[PDB]
């Protein structure tokens, strides 16, 4: 099981851990050429126009569009996931889902907190800039893990998107071994 994690620029150590630890080889996805020999891509990050500009610059973002890749979109992940986030950027219009930026407002800096993942337990997560879903355009998109009101983490088929960076806490792994083996396997 190989499993992709889209850097087209940072550092994707902690990615890669995490990863390992879920019983997985990692790759990092830097360029395009990077996407072929997966079974699987994840697409982390904070600020997601930064990210949507380097995926269009080097190609990257077509080439998604192009694949049946089983995708997991962490934060900025889950905001280019979307087919919408009320502000003129770029998506890769994936998942039926429409997304609502900077969800618990910019002043406080981040927060963590256990949340409850749908037939797995709690895990605990850590959210920094984090967006949360707004509308839900299909039947087939599943609600797994909430904070109070705000949906934290929905999952269409082979696609999964979540609110808060799994890599940055203990638990990530658990994490990214439940989207591969409800995603991917």
């Amino acid at each position: 099981m190989i499993i992709g994690v889209l850097a087209i620029q940072g550092d994707v150590e902690e990615h890669e851990e995490a990863i390992k630890k879920a019983g997985y080889e990692a790759k990092k996805v830097k360029r395009v050429e990077d996407l072929e020999g997966i079974d699987a891509l994840i697409i982390p990050g904070g600020e997601s126009t930064a990210i949507g500009k380097l995926m269009k610059k080097y190609g990257l973002l077509e080439k998604i569009k192009n694949s049946n890749l089983p995708i997991l979109g962490t934060c900025a992940g889950m905001v280019l996931l979307s087919k919408g986030t009320g502000i003129n950027q770029i998506l890769l219009e994936l998942m039926d889902i429409t997304v609502k930026r900077n969800a618990y407002g910019r002043q406080v800096d981040s927060f963590e907190k256990e949340i409850e993942f749908k037939d797995l337990g709690k895990v605990y997560g850590v959210f920094i800039r984090a967006p949360v879903v707004d509308k839900i355009l299909s039947d087939d998109v599943e609600v797994i893990a909430r904070d109070g009101d705000k949906i934290v983490g929905v999952k269409q088929g082979k696609y999964m998107a979540l609110s808060f960076h799994p890599e940055l806490s203990e638990d990530g792994y658990k994490v990214y071994k439940y989207f591969v083996e409800n995603c991917v396997k």
